[PDB]
């Protein structure tokens, strides 16, 4: 019998397949963005387990704040030299130290070893042909702040936060023909099982598909591992390769539509210019990065969607609810999408400052009904949804820490 | 024939929408210092660059990452305790080869890059001390050779596409949109600071509306040295907090607009937002590259974003800054058109093509009511085949400082 700030409206539009542009981005893992991305999230979730393995609750940190500096390197056909190791510097804060003043008593927390571990492992994790005992720095300047016994006390209590600001969240779902297709693209160019059958595909991979009426164009950045490629003609064969391999992914998930295949459009075969790498990615010399310019939490960049400017990854899981609501935002659209008679959904969430974090301002969902559907049928069940997730805040709180759920 | 695509929009126009989230992060965030940076960095190559060789030589310094000092203010004057550390990234031709004297020479990279980034935060933080309150670091490095390549490949005619990219622009911008630019850009106008030197560059505004009700919320960084104390501090507040209201009135007129500032503040404990350099920089925040506005100067859910970010992207063949200009542009002439209510650009470029050769040119028309978008169409496509006619005027335009990254 609990009452919440939900609304339920009928959108009258197109929906997003019979609109006639669509252009979708992703940034695959290996892409530097994304690694900054992933090795801020990484080192948050880490720091989560420290805070919870000592007192049983998560403490205040951020560290939505990494910047990766392109390496120097050399590459060659039949294996290249990695002159300069990828520079990546940690940032952002954490709790360190607790005073208790009733005890006479200091604990302090290994805030700094904990974050360059977790981004070591993180980088050893995804990167197959980068040696991070040689071919990475990973240095940190996370400030380390205090905090009194009381306060974790009190955060022992692990009560739903309450709002410190006014934020906003918004999620989608279904993913339409192009979105899907340019997320499994790179999703499966970096699986492991392409990789054993075509060692030469670095994890430095980006996708970009423009649809134009039924016409979907993939255009595909991939960076090849030289120690896998002989020479020139062997480079085209692993082109070529993986060509046909995306034809057949596409024939399974965009059947129907009309796809066009672009990799690596930047080489020249002439002069000998071709996307080559020692690492199999740009990171080692091509290309820098940093945290918050790259995928959505859906994975995706949608300029055709609406989209949240906050950078999710390595923010606090616990309170900041920016990151919380587009993650929840995504949670709810997405099993909305799944009722009988919903073409679109989408999910905007308001905070109220002041109230806990799941009594929000504004729930706002907008739904493309399917033919002969009442949007009145649909509602109750679209409002259960929410509120259960609502109800369940906490729970998706445990779903990042425990990386159920994406942040880029 | 160009990939120009033009297409008629039916939805509500976004005036009309009930709800509006729009947010500035002005010039002293620790976000827009690090555009800033970035961009002033790859206009000083640029310029050292165009000395040494009569040509700008492939950089990309789109990588500036600051992390937060520690600072001690107080009612009168307070200190910094630990520095800001800033550290410049990004590629840039770091060296050339002698072919002749089969010798590298190296060209001044570093020192025009720290220069140029200690001249921009004299320019944007009045307060800040960059013998003391920063430090500044550059590991800027050599690009790839195919990075390079592309860029030379027709530097002298059309420049190839350093990238895939989209940049995206619309027009007009809304009530709100308009009301959260202007309030940041007065509240950091040399003139408002001459009369106000209390108002620190740190502005962060927020537009939250909802119907015709315009909720502005302001967080404001005050330097501490020109207020005596907390009734003082209250007193820029309020001076702040008329002369936006005032504002409102001209450009939001029908609206009833509210505004709230700096409202974690906490006057029974006299905890406020109080700074010694007037940016939160030195109270532990961090910032990086492309966290903040677009290059309209706003960050907006409701509208089409870009995720490129076009601070410190070289101007000859970087998309991901020229198109993102270049679709404000065309958004711009177009919303000019009669029977044309609002306006998107969308522009897809693929690696290697020439930068007037989009992949794409995507182009969406709210019509008013009662026009024909066969009548816009033709008028659409000529505007946007001028501007890429013209599309080096893009570049021209940006060096010269005549255009916005952020
Ligand atoms: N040779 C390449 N061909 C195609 N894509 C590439 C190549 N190298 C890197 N990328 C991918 O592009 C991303 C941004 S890269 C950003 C460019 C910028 N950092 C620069 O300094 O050149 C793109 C790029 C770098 C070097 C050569 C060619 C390109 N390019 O035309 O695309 C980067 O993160 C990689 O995922
Ligand atoms: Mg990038
Ligand atoms: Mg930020
Ligand atoms: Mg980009």
């Amino acid at each position: 019998s609990h009452m919440r700030n939900i609304i339920v409206k009928k959108l009258d539009v197109e929906p997003i397949e019979e609109r006639p542009t669509e252009i979708v981005e992703r940034k695959g893992l290996g892409h530097p963005d994304s690694i900054c991305d992933g090795i801020a999230e990484s080192v948050s979730r880490a720091l989560c387990k420290m805070y919870m393995e000592k007192f049983g609750t998560i403490l205040h940190h951020n560290t939505d704040q990494v910047e990766l500096v392109g390496g120097h390197a050399y590459p060659k056909f039949g294996g290249g030299v990695m002159v300069s190791p990828i520079y990546i510097l940690l940032s952002g804060r954490a709790t360190m130290e607790i005073l208790d003043k009733e005890k006479n008593e200091v604990i302090k927390l290994p805030v700094g070893t904990t974050a360059v571990k977790a981004a070591k492992e993180y980088l050893k994790k995804v990167l197959r042909n980068v040696d991070v005992d040689k071919d990475v720095i990973i240095d940190c300047r996370i400030g380390q702040g205090s905090m009194d016994a009381v306060d974790v006390f009190e955060r022992q209590k692990n009560e739903v936060p309450l709002a410190n600001d006014t934020s906003f969240g918004v999620g989608y779902a279904p993913l339409s023909t192009t979105e899907r297709l340019v997320l499994e693209t790179e999703r499966f160019l970096n699986s492991d099982e392409l990789k054993n059958e075509i060692p030469a595909v670095g994890e430095d991979i980006k996708v970009m598909g423009l649809r134009e009426g039924k016409k979907i164009t993939l255009t595909i950045a991939m960076a090849v591992v030289d120690r896998y490629v002989k020479n020139i003609e062997e480079y085209k064969e692993v082109i070529e390769k993986v060509r046909k391999k995306v034809e057949d992914l596409a024939k399974k998930i965009a059947d129907g539509y009309e796809v066009e295949i672009h990799i690596n459009t930047a080489d020249d075969y002439e002069r000998e210019s071709v996307y080559l790498t020692v690492t199999g990615t740009s990171a080692e010399m091509g290309d820098d990065g940093s945290v918050g310019r790259g995928n959505r939490v859906n994975g995706l960049i949608t300029p055709f969607r609406p989209m949240s400017m906050e950078a999710a990854s390595g923010k606090n899981p616990v309170n900041h609810v920016g990151k919380i609501y587009n993650i929840l935002a995504n949670l709810i659209a997405n099993d909305i999408a799944k009722l009988e008679g919903v073409k679109e959904c989408y999910v905007r969430i308001l905070s109220q400052a002041g109230k806990p974090i799941n009594e929000p301002k504004a729930l706002d969902i907008e739904i493309i009904t399917e033919d002969s559907y009442d949007i009145k049928d649909i509602e109750p069940k679209a409002k259960e949804i929410a509120n259960k997730w609502l109800d369940n805040i906490m729970e998706v709180q445990k779903m990042i820490v425990e990386g159920k759920v994406t942040t880029f």
